[PDB]
């Protein structure tokens, strides 16, 4: 597991589930191509995005679809969704955790990286 | 004005308003002495907490009242207040301004320090 | 002033001086168009970026350029730039403040909008 | 596993391993009282602090001495630590993790709160 995502709800304490997340990757022509995408589950994570050998050197964005989880509840957030752009495995294979903290007019996001 | 408070609301995208802050210096027998204290303006700001006469090198605690900001808003909270606790020293700059974004269940705060 | 743009270095505890911010507008073909730049000033501040009149609704991005600020300090970063992506609507307020506070490793950004 | 505390270095995007914690909380004549402490582990995780029979209603803090953190880094950062206040267990147990996001010249914490 590579690559995994994990989302929190500030405003309840607590993980935030059913979120959408796409990942591109930059392609040769420099266009971002689908790479995977997948929903968290109730723990707020989203496990089996990728395997290490497709998880291959390059620039991926891994789009949160922040405003769906705010609209779902009820609620009119300002973002239209959090983008985190990174170049990954570029001195070999890591485990990247990209993890989101969300507030309606807010958010943060913070890269845990290990070496496999 | 060599200490400033500023606190935003992530809920609402704006300034924390009327939020209560109260500074304490700590003493020899290892207390907390009250120091300042005021409300946060419409800008989320609180200026004029001292001078730099009164402002001496010393262990500070900056409390930000968070509880009773989400419960005049109708929110629930999770904190009872955040807290700030740093070391004044005159070697680094001069200014320092404690910036706090205010979550129900989470908060962030930075220390802008300046000359 | 509509739309301003304001960056904070966690490190250090300063304004983020000298980054590289581009602004883009949506256009009709779903691409990305260049609408402003600019380098935030000795307050970590971006003034100036457009004017009410060519601020019309529309989904904007707001590049912050993160990875170069911290290559010119000689910290290693994680992220290529930052990114905050929102739609600008006249129903609320009338001004916008992007905030970010910046690591290595994570960023927080807020909107500020207010009257 | 009634509270737990969570730490994580934003300056390298790793766990803060070794992080000294202590959980005081406010007794009767008002004052506060020291209940647990500990020391973060290699996942930047503090397990075992308290049982649900010890961890009653209270009004707890849980201090995490980030300036040690930084200072055994070789760094000299602001804060002398980081000072999370709460009231617990007033309509029942809860499981309660504590997490903090911390840089030298920053920090975030956020609760999550499950219905244990």
């Amino acid at each position: 597991c590579p690559l995994m995502v994990k989302v929190l709800d500030a405003v309840r304490g607590s993980p935030a589930i059913n979120v959408a997340v796409h990942v591109f990757r930059k392609a040769a022509d420099d266009t971002w191509e689908p790479f995977a995408s997948g929903k968290t589950s109730e723990s707020g994570k989203l496990h089996g995005l990728t395997t290490e050998e497709e998880f291959v050197e390059g620039i991926y964005k891994v789009e949160i679809d922040t405003k769906s989880y705010w609209k779902a509840l009820g609620i009119s957030p300002f973002h239209e969704h959090a983008e985190v752009v990174f170049t990954a495995n570029d001195s070999g294979p890591r485990r990247y955790t990209i993890a989101a903290l969300l507030s309606p007019y807010s958010y943060s996001t913070t890269a845990v990286v290990t070496n496999p």
